């Protein structure tokens, strides 16, 4: 997160830290959201070629956690398109983790929330991605959700689709590399509305909107693959 | 590095820490070696699909450095084979950095050294890869160089080639994920003999040898691409 | 607030901005908390000698508000002691303001919360007081609540009493001049636990605890003077 | 300033903005005049109980300056009477500031000017006091200097004395709360004749005269305390 603020342990109890080992032996970092005792929701671009994932929960300090578990299964969206970031969502199954004061799930949309586009709403994004600073502490910032029409003109045709939700970064506060898969949340409602998916080709300090996977568009996929009815 | 020793600033002044941003926006970590004021030698598997790299020099703390520089250009071996790790070498051109107590280049082999296979010599490998400990301090260990024949027996046929140099990890001391691109050095000679290339399919704690790109095999390529004679 | 972060309009809907004119004609700024449609809770040191107060509500921008009203009456605690800051609480009666999306009351303690000391809890403090920066935007930070025994040793004898609640500023984030009267809140419970009362004689960047009026100790006074049963 | 004109940087290069921290920890704003590279002349009612002051010079924007300096010492008139505003003058010693296009000293009266009462001359008053507009830009207006006799008739007996100089505000243009300590200057002569001292009990919009400390009456005190001869 560029120009973010430091979180303390317990502030974002649903935040997951993912230490990912790829098929090519590289080590990648991504964020994720705890949506159930046994499930983490993240971005497909983070784990589509992952071999294993160490999941950190319950701490603002990177590579630390009140619970540190290994992924049991990775379910990357089958129609994920690497070129357009279309369908950039994935589920990581983990051993049952008991909720505590620092480990709590984030709520997923249901009912009417499924038809809400959340335009012009301030949401909170958090992660351990690149920042102007040198810190291992979880950072966060607020981004205003903009309408898809305005967002679509900031990217090449075809990138911004119905299943995309964008956050404005015109104030210089923005998710950056390493924040991928992280939660975009309506704090008031403890509701997950997006998953950090992509930053503009212009970079994190371009003032361009950041793209997120619109959670309401993937609720069927989530329920079907987790078997959980949210 | 699993079961390694803890380094400190100034101990390995040729060690580069690479914070890599990939074309797919993922953030990757790799090590490298300072071979000239403007050049870093690392593994092709680390940066073949990278768009930019932040280079940390002169500090044993991960993501810290006496000199923090951005890559100006990345030259990855055009004949690199992702499947076999053949020709796993790359160069990162950086803006001229002045050598200090904590920032020094490592010697590259020349003349007769170019014909040495370095069999049965203890070499030092260093990096910030997985260590089974949550530390941000650079680790290192000594691995014995074994002959390619003995090493080939431990890998699928065709993986270990003349341009591969292996380090034995039977002591249980071994480079691991995240150490990729790191230096394999003959300490007493201050000579670079290998670049961390691949771990065994069995993992880091299997006592299997680790493969490195044999530097003597790429000295022509390095000189061709850097325009520097050694 | 020193080393705080910027709030957006609607983030802290209970925050009040007070533009105070004193008996000596000086113009002072203090924060306050909206506790009812007709009442603002602030510090006695801010208004004990005030002639009039302009109350700003509903905006993160200083001197701006969705509702801007004038005080009708000021009720400063009769036993306020200027020398020790004992009983540093005051009520400002204002014309009925209707709650909106950006103007909401903060909840006051009741029942069991009245016996809770809130030790080792992270609370949020906000205001437009002195900051390292040049900004008219409301800032906030988090301070850990410490026990009174630890706090008492950081000040001359007699300053820290039962009715005082302290926040730790050892991380360099702290309320500063102009933040006086502002809210110290348990965000999770939307609960007001303290009113910014005093900074150490050593200043805002001393790392010394900041004293707040412990709201639970003044609930009777509040209910009796507002006539409202919380 | 009520009903004044908007200034801009460089227009009143002698204007000082004072962010004052009081002994009671309250934050107060007052204006002042740069009379020397190391001295600011202001009102005693502003700083008699102050512990420190941040001095803003060279900018028309409140809390901004080409030079932002901290007070080194504050000398308030020892015979200042809070009840009558008698001897309402103070000096703030600051670290030597170099004059620029936007930072220049104002002339102080000497010789014959010391005997001039300046009756019936238009003087310019400036400040960031209350303006019935939410602006952060310095305002100014012209007020006619009236004779003390005419002025005394508008105030309770004994308030207007020989060391008081009054400005008529019958046009509805008047200094107001927050303008305290500001300069009252004969523009064409670049001469300081008064320091904003007090507004009428009737308020700023009553057309009553505003009292200023008559600078010619304090020239001896200023020289005594600054060790500078004018």
């Amino acid at each position: 997160i560029i120009n973010g603020y430091e979180a303390y342990t317990g502030l974002f109890p649903y935040q997951a830290g993912l230490d990912i080992t790829l098929q090519d032996q590289r080590r990648v970092w991504c964020g994720g959201s705890l949506i159930d005792n046994k499930w983490i929701l993240t971005a497909a671009h983070c784990v589509h070629d992952a071999v294993s994932v160490v999941v950190y929960l319950g701490s603002a300090v990177q590579y630390e956690g009140e619970a540190v578990v290994n992924s049991e299964r990775i379910i990357s969206h089958s129609m994920f398109n690497p070129d357009t970031y279309l369908n950039d969502v994935a589920l990581i199954k983990i051993p049952h983790v008991e909720y505590t004061d620092n480990i709590q799930p984030i709520r997923l949309p249901s009912g009417e929330e499924l038809n809400n586009k959340f335009e012009n709403i301030w949401a909170t994004v958090s992660g351990w991605g690149q920042s102007n600073t040198d810190t291992v502490i979880l950072q966060y910032t607020y981004n205003l959700v903009i309408d898809n029409d305005r967002c679509a003109q900031e990217y090449p045709p075809g990138i911004i689709v119905e299943s995309t939700i964008c956050g404005d970064t015109s104030d210089g506060k923005s998710p950056c590399f390493g924040d991928s898969g992280g939660p975009f949340v309506l704090s008031d409602k403890n509701l997950l509305i997006g998953v950090v998916s992509f930053v503009s080709g212009a970079g994190c300090e371009s003032g361009k909107p950041v793209g997120f996977s619109r959670v309401t568009s993937y609720m069927d996929w989530i329920q079907q693959n987790t078997g959980i009815k949210f």
